[PDB]
This record gives C-alpha cells, structure tokens and sequence, in this order.
C-alpha cells in the first residue's frame, strides 16, 4: 500500500534516473530511501523470474541482493500507473562520496586505498552475480560514516553482464572509455576498469582527469596533486587506451599500491573521526 508502510522525508537527490527521498519504514522505524522512476524514462525493461515486466534496474538489484553490504539492497518495490517506486536501504549517518570529496578535497592515499578496495569488492560482487553497473563514479558511492563501509548505488544505467560487445550506453560520459567515444563499442569488464581508473584519479586528486572527448581519446594523464609512483602506475594502467591492456580485477587488487588495506572499521576510526 506504500503510504501506510513508509513515511516520506526530504529529497536526497534527483536527475534523469529519478528522484530519491529519505524515508522511514513505519513498521520498525528503519531508515530507507524511496526512489521514484518515471515509466516514460525507462529505456531498458526487464524480465522477472515470475514473468512480470519491471525496469531492468529492479532486475539488477534483485540479482545483487545479499547480506554483502557493498551494494545497496532493494527492500521492496511498487508499480504505479506512471512510475515505479523502489524502496532502498539507507545507512545513517551517510555521505555521498562526491560530497565527501567536494568537502575534503583530494583524499590521503591510505583512505583512497581503503575506499577503492571496497569499490572493487562491490563491483566484483555485481559481476559475479551477472550484473554490469555501467555508471561507477563518486556520486554513485555512499559512505556509511559510522562503519567506514562503502555502498554502490544507482543501477539505473546497468545491464546484465555479457561477454559480447555492448553498443549502447547511458552512464556518465566523463567516466566512459575511449572505445565508446570513438566507436560506440565496449566490453563490460574493461569499460568498468576504465571507470575505476577515473574514480581512483578522482579520489587522490580531488577531481576527474578528463573533461572533453579529445582528452579521453588521447588518454594522457597529468597529476595535479602529489600522488605516489605506485598509485600513478595503477591509475595509468586502468586508463590504458587499448581495452586489452587494462588490468583485470585480480591484477588491480594484487597491485603493490593495493597492499595492506585498512579494514572498514579502522578506516572509520582514523579518517571519519569515528
Ligand atoms: N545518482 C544519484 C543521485 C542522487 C544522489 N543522492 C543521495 C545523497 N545521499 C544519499 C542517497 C541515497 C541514500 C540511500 C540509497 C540511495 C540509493 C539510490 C539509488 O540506488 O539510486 C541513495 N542519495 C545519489 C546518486
């Protein structure tokens, strides 16, 4: 019934993907996020295992649903005449990573390492469940501030993971790889790695490396902030122009810059004041 189940709070954020509100489950006072998505704006429609038409985003969220805290959990969903309403997990207190970096600037490498590791674990969880996120970026990462735990959100641009070529894309252009800009052709995992390179640069420098198509295509990385040689190496590897020159996930997590990660709780205690 929705109205009798949730008390709607203030708008957390909005866009083409939808409008996300703070909410509370009236049942047990659980903090939730209530995301509204217009039907007219859904491009990718999905198949439920029982044969009901839902947005692909619902398909993908159910597929990644788990006790694993690295990916946002879908709690319920509703269909309305003109929209879908998604009830999502909400950590409290929380801060979106984009806002975190906007406030604090370039992150210390120990913190970036902890954050980047957790994103890698979350993205590996998605792929292992057959889900390609397609919009990995700071804005789509929430920080559980008490626990030091990160959560991937916004599966509205995602697709089922396949090993064949993707010829469609509606994620964030400044995180999209050169093969998409030039050819309108990418493969899931190597494009994901590219976006991860953009993200890591963003963490350690406080902003993204490329603004224009010409820059993405050239792939020349300039460091505006002091960044260790190992981190620079990892970033430049992720941002290899040829998709096949990019590291696998295993290679990223075995990289020397990635050793001795802090646990999330240690991360909270040292860097999040907790
Ligand atoms: N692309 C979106 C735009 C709204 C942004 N705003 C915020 C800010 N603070 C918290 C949240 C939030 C809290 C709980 C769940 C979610 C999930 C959103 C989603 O899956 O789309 C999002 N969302 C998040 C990224």
């Amino acid at each position: 019934p929705l109205e009798s189940q949730y008390q709607v709070g203030p708008l957390l954020g909005s866009g083409g993907f939808g409008s996300v509100y703070s909410g509370i489950r009236v049942s047990d006072n659980l903090p939730v996020a209530i995301k509204h998505v217009e039907k007219d704006r859904i491009s990718d429609w999905g198949e439920l295992p029982n044969g009901t038409r839902v947005p692909m985003e619902v398909v993908l969220l159910k597929k990644v649903s788990s006790g694993f805290s690295g990916v946002i959990r879908l709690l319920d969903w509703f269909e309305r005449p003109d929209s879908f309403v998604l009830i999502l997990e909400r950590p409290e207190p929380v801060q979106d990573l984009f806002d975190f970096i906007t406030e604090r600037g370039a992150l210390q490498e120990e913190l970036a390492r902890s954050f980047f590791w957790q994103v890698l674990e979350a993205v590996r969880h998605c792929h292992n469940c057959g889900v390609l996120h397609r919009d990995i970026k700071d804005e789509n990462i929430l920080i559980d501030l008490n626990r030091g735990e990160l959560k991937l959100i916004d599966f509205g641009s995602g697709a089922l993971l396949k090993d064949t070529v993707y010829t469609d894309f509606d994620g964030t252009r400044v995180y999209s790889p050169p093969e998409w800009i030039r050819y309108h052709r990418y493969h899931g995992r190597s494009a994901a790695v590219w976006s991860l390179g953009i993200l890591l640069y963003d963490m350690v420098c406080g902003d993204i490396p490329f603004e224009h198509d010409e820059e993405i295509i050239r792939g020349q990385v300039f460091f505006r902030q002091r960044v260790s040689s190992e981190c620079q190496h990892l970033i430049r590897w992720c941002l290899a122009l040829r998709p096949s020159d990019r590291p696998t996930f295993e290679e990223i997590q075995n990289h020397p810059w990635m050793q001795d990660v802090l646990l999330p709780q240690e991360t909270a205690e040292i860097h999040l004041h907790s």
